[PDB]
């Protein structure tokens, strides 16, 4: 099967201007409420195609995701934007329900735990001042 990406972020390529630390402090506590959500206990940490017998996983997930490279990527500043957060959150949910389905049961964890995490970043503080 297809080999496994490498590990993000790309400490290489991380930019000039990260998000701003008023934000970045927020994303990283509503990325850590999420990861005390019983729903995303199997989000915490990369698939491990061996654990799980999928040779074939990244076929169809060339970028995977999961919760602790979101937090490690907020925590090494390798975001640009709060968007580039909800877009990862939403490729680790479009991940999941691609390669499992969307009627199988840990596609409606993901959908859960995409809801609490849209629901808490209502309140993220304005990227300006
Ligand atoms: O995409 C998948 C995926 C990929 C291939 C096959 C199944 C799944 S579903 C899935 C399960 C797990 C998992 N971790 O522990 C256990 C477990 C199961 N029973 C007993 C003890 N422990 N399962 C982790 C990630 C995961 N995900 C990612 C969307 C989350
Ligand atoms: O038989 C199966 C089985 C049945 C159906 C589909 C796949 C498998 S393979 C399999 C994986 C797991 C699992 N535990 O943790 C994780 C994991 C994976 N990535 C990230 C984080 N955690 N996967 C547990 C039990 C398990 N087993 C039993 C033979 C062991
Ligand atoms: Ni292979
Ligand atoms: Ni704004």
């Amino acid at each position: 099967g297809a080999p496994k990406p490498p590990q993000e972020p790309d400490m290489n390529n991380l930019p000039e201007n990260p998000i701003p630390q008023h934000q970045a402090k927020f994303v990283l506590n509503t990325i850590k409420a999420v990861k005390r959500n019983r729903e995303a206990v199997p989000f915490l940490h990369p698939v491990d195609t061996v654990k799980l017998n999928v040779p074939f996983y990244y076929n169809y997930i060339p970028r995977p995701m999961d919760l602790s490279t979101i937090e490690r990527k907020i925590n090494l500043k390798a975001y640009e934007d709060v968007s580039q957060v909800v877009d990862d959150f939403n490729l680790m949910v479009k991940n999941c329900k691609k390669f499992n389905g969307e009627a199988a049961g840990i596609s409606k964890m993901a959908t859960n735990i995409q809801a609490q995490f849209e629901k808490l970043m209502v309140k993220v503080p304005p990227k300006e001042l």
